[PDB]
């Protein structure tokens, strides 16, 4: 039936790190260029709709969400790391432990730790440019929807939803979904909802809008007691200040299938309807998949068609930002199934 | 002069193969030959009697460290292996700025909650070695409490970066803090802990930060530039009843003994004003001009001068071994402090 436009960057390997700290070893990263290659190949093979490259928006709309100091650090981090004589990729070794001061130091190792929440997200040559391109992909999709499209697929790589205003991690650097939501707001959309269906909690998006009532943030995810990001995402985090009751976390345990997960989806859609937003950003991960190598939900490829159909029933202008999903064999089928389901495929 | 040394062969149970350094997993800097080389110099110089530690149990450890943290260190490795991880136990995630200081269930979450860095791998035997190292410090404290002027606790792993419930910087139990608290528990009214290791003793500072009965002083490289980065600045003077009972003295790269010893003199005057009943010296020789991870310029002969100055404080004194990573000179440097204390120049 319907068609949906996809925005992508041709340089899938602009970010091309070779190490990820995992179980005490430095392994090949889970978040690989072939993730974007495979999704794009399936977008073309299914003729989802027009494919386009991103427009350059510059750092202005990125800085509506992220701090100036953080954006500067990501641009210079690799250069400074190399200049200090380190021989691996840029990985934090030390951080602000409990009892220490949240105080920005001068040394590159100190800044790396100050600005991170994990050691599994290496930085190297090209990472800065890749983060910038991924944010432009998100902003191009947002522009397409603002200028008339019902929906658009921002094929973001690297993902974004773990990044705070000034913290990177969980393979994320710029919070593409938050940048898209803030762009809707800046363009006069009074209220925006960001719905996070990636397997992991969107802690970055929660933190960015936590004290605000004009952006509703909702995430379904695996229990942070058991999985990343561990220290946010619990159901008692409902917002702060004016943002009280405008954040909603819905947690699930291991082996949760679509029959159960979709009940949380319905609760999220009901909260969205009450909020009555003017635009919707969906932070889409397919790491809820039953074969995902780092996650523990049990969705099947066919369930993603049902997910897309239910999201379309919200009846809102919708930007999809690509987040996680690490079984590369199925990542294209799974992600494009959501878009096809949104466009009417059953 | 003579000084007794306490040493445990169980330190060898701490023998990890990997350290995250500059984005790579390398052979660790804090390796067993450090302790063995110091011990051989103790024997070579006939410094004094060499004793093995008594077992004091977890009680004196738990006077400073939380029960949950002590329990975590005992089970960490087994939980890591049972969860299917194939490397040594290394934190990957932690409580980032903006997140909740909330203890999770999963082993990765607990590892991150209890840590300040990823350069301190845990493997089999780390628990046993950390326990033996605390007993080494407590045996040295007992020797001094029962009549010795001073004693050398040849601790490995070191301790001064360990908070009540945080490990890191190669440290698990804060041996110096445990010895200090033992003095206090035995009726010594006031105790000073003087940290001459190159790095800030952030764990010792944190443990006593709100207390005026234990004065904590550290000389160290500028944390703006070096580990631990997020504590050790001169404006950290204590909290609550502890305000004015913590003193950090910071130095820049290439600082020689002629400058470092001015900071030492300031520390000694602060101790003299405090008038403690006992002194614990957290001793690192990573202030040495050839230390591979530090940037001060002390010579081996300067350690004789350091030990002489410490003896002039006239206090019952426990030395706990902390850092120092030029293994060629680590024995000469550390034993020079003890020999300078006992009167050698
Ligand atoms: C069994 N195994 C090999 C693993 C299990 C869990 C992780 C992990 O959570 N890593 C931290 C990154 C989680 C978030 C990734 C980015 C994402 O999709 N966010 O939604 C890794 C490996
Ligand atoms: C040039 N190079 C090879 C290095 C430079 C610095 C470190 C480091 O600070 N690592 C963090 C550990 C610092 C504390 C070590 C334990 C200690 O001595 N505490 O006093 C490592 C390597
Ligand atoms: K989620
Ligand atoms: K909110
Ligand atoms: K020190
Ligand atoms: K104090
Ligand atoms: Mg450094
Ligand atoms: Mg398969
Ligand atoms: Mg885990
Ligand atoms: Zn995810
Ligand atoms: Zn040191």
């Amino acid at each position: 039936l319907g068609s949906m436009k996809t925005v992508f960057s041709p340089l899938h390997s602009r970010r091309h790190v070779k190490t990820e700290l995992d179980g005490g070893l430095l392994i090949e990263p889970h978040e690989k260029p072939s993730r974007a290659e495979t999704i794009l190949a399936r977008v073309k093979d299914q003729a989802l709709g027009e494919i386009l490259e991103p427009e350059e928006f510059g750092l202005g709309p990125v800085k509506r969400v992220h701090t100036a100091d953080y954006v500067s650090f990501l641009e210079t981090c690799w250069d400074e790391w190399v200049a200090a004589g380190k021989r691996g990729e840029a990985i934090p070794t030390f951080w602000v432990g409990r009892g220490m001061r949240a105080r920005l130091p001068k040394d590159i190792d100190g800044r790396l730790g100050y600005y991170s929440l994990g050691a599994d997200t290496s930085i190297s040559d090209g990472t800065w440019e890749a983060a910038r391109a991924s944010a432009n992909v998100a902003l191009t999709a947002q522009k397409l929807v603002a200028e008339g499209e019902r929906a658009a697929f921002a094929l973001c790589r690297p993902p974004g939803h773990h990044a705070h205003a000034d913290v990177f991690g969980g393979y994320c650097f710029f919070n593409n979904a938050a940048i898209a939501a803030q762009a809707f707001r800046d363009q006069g959309y009074g209220k925006v909802a960001v719905l996070d269906v990636d397997f992991h909690h969107g802690n970055g998006t929660q933190a960015i809008f936590y004290d605000r009532s004009d952006v509703l943030t909702i995430s379904l995810h695996g229990d942070p007691d058991l999985v990343f990001p561990h220290f946010l995402g619990f159901e008692d985090e409902t917002g702060e200040g004016d943002g009280e009751a405008y954040n909603l976390n819905i947690v699930f345990p291991p082996d949760t299938p679509f029959s159960i997960w979709s009940q949380g989806l319905e609760k999220a859609c009901e909260r969205i309807r009450t909020f009555a937003p003017d635009a919707l950003v969906v932070a889409l991960g397919v790491d809820t998949f039953e074969e995902d190598p780092i996650s523990f939900f049990k969705l099947t490829s066919g369930d993603y068609l049902k997910l897309g159909k239910r999201l379309e029933q919200l009846g809102l202008p919708t930007v999809f930002t690509m987040e996680g999903g690490y079984d590369v064999d199925a990542i294209g089928v799974n992600a494009v199934n959501v878009m096809q389901g949104f466009e009417g495929k059953s």
